[PDB]
């Protein structure tokens, strides 16, 4: 069962305001045909314009929620709202955009998915919470057949072009009028009571309704999101690589090395309180500390209160030596902490719109993050760059331009110039601490930390 079977029922109940009459009995089969597509017995790669739930969570960052409604049906224009924020009036003669013939508006469709999804997927997921005219305007703008390539590459064909009658992927389609192939998934399907707005708002404070269409498209894959991300949590799934994750994985690896082990030189706390992830490993195994683990999941839903993780009766004192609260998000920190928060407000090909105020961070694994909250931080400061090595000064095996920087804490510096090697491990320590921070993560320490306590570190 890979693929969502035609012969599956779709509940019907959603869809007879805008659809009178319609049969209490449907299939995606008869859906499909009913939408004006013909699918024609084909085993060419697209078995249904519908997908499971678990293939839409694969898929996550191919999500654009969709809704339609009437301004006034083949004979009222029609208000085409996207998750995007975008609203499209098609007549059939917040950006809000006036009345225009299918013929233009498919135009913009086309290019308004292909400039969103081209760096995040290689397909569209059209997220529905779908009463009709949703399902029935879909002939106007998508063509559908066997699964295709792009005409000038080899990614898989995303849109479909009548004037040269050609096929594009996401990075090719300029020009191009008709989406192709794109998938959907009617969120109405999964077994909810009473309308969007009340199902969407038990969970979410952060999208109003503005009475518009895309308004509604936006409660409806915040919604799909809060289901399938916070509510379940899976981190089993692996999602492929569009971006620098790698980079930006091993950059902070680097970082929470170099950070905790200057904090345990600078201020030799004899004990770390270590919360968070339940695999972690000692990020400074040099360090004479006593290393104590909390284990901790990453929160999905709202940052965990620091009274609950830390209270209920262990070292106990966690007010001895210093805590280490490495992406382990707490409503406040206690001021003897060294912090890597995620910034939510990012953007990034990898942080996606998540549920009240939260993001959705897809890197390997897909983590529905909290608000970012600078209320959390007020027991601490922001965290300066600086650069620590006691690596002996020497080169070994790129062309050179001396360093001078107030932030290079190293021996050579001490001294008064520094060496080759140390110039160039503090330019690559600098690019990957701009690629974290790049990357929306925020780092924190207690307000003694002082830089100034390293130097002595070099007798
Ligand atoms: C946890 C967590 N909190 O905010 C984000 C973003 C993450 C996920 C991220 C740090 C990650 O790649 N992990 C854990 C493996
Ligand atoms: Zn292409
Ligand atoms: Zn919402
Ligand atoms: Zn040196």
């Amino acid at each position: 069962p890979t693929h969502l079977s035609v012969d599956t029922k779709f509940k019907t109940e959603g869809l007879c305001v805008d659809i009178p009459g319609i049969p209490k009995d449907m299939t995606y089969r008869r859906l499909i045909s009913m939408m004006g597509f013909k699918m024609n017995y084909q085993v060419n790669g697209y078995p249904n314009m519908f997908i499971t739930r678990e293939e839409a969570i694969r898929h996550v960052r191919a999500w654009i929620g969709f809704d339609v409604e009437g301004c006034h049906g083949t004979n009222l224009p029609l208000q085409l709202g996207f998750s995007t924020g975008v609203n499209l009036v098609a007549v059939p003669t917040p950006l809000m955009y006036k009345g225009l013939p299918w013929n233009v508006v498919r135009i913009k469709i086309v290019q308004m998915l292909s400039d969103t999804l081209k760096n995040l997927s290689d397909r569209v997921v059209f997220v529905l919470w779908a009463h009709g005219f949703e399902l029935t305007s879909m002939k106007y703008f998508v063509k559908i057949g066997p699964e295709r390539t792009c005409c000038l590459c080899d990614r898989r064909a995303t849109c479909f072009s009548t004037a040269s009658d050609t096929y594009a992927c996401w990075h090719h389609s300029i020009g191009f009028d008709y989406v192709y192939n794109p998938f959907m998934i009617d969120v109405q399907q999964w077994g909810f009571t009473g309308n969007l707005q009340s199902n969407h708002d038990l969970y979410c404070q952060v999208h109003g309704n503005a009475h518009v269409a895309s308004c509604d498209a936006i409660m409806t894959r915040c919604l799909a999101v809060h289901e399938c991300f916070v509510k379940r949590v899976d981190w089993t799934i692996e999602y492929p690589i569009i971006g620098d994750e790698l980079k930006i994985n091993a950059a902070c690896r680097k970082v929470q090395h170099m950070v905790v082990k200057a904090a345990l030189l600078a201020d030799k706390f004899p004990v770390l309180h270590d919360i968070g992830n339940p695999k972690a490993i000692k990020c400074v195994p040099q360090a004479d500390v006593e290393w104590k683990f909390y284990d901790a999941q990453p929160c999905s839903d709202k940052a965990y209160k620091i009274e609950e993780l830390f209270y209920s009766y262990h070292s106990d004192k966690f007010t001895d030596g210093v805590c280490l609260f490495w992406n382990c998000n707490v409503d406040r920190y206690p001021a003897n902490s060294i912090v890597c928060r995620f910034d939510t407000r990012v953007l990034s090909n990898l942080n996606l719109p998540g549920c009240d105020g939260g993001s959705l961070y897809v890197n390997k694994h897909a983590f529905h993050t909290p608000a970012f909250d600078k209320s959390a931080f007020v027991n601490l400061k922001q965290l300066p760059f600086f650069y620590y090595s006691d690596s002996p000064c020497e080169s070994h095996g790129i062309d050179y331009v001396p360093l001078k920087s107030a932030t290079c804490i190293t021996r050579c510096n001490l001294g008064g110039a520094v060496c080759r090697h140390h110039a160039n491990e503090y330019r690559l320590y600098l690019d990957a601490y701009n690629m974290m921070i790049s990357a929306g993560f925020s780092l924190w320490v207690y307000k003694q930390f002082d830089t100034y306590n390293l130097w002595n570190t070099f007798t």
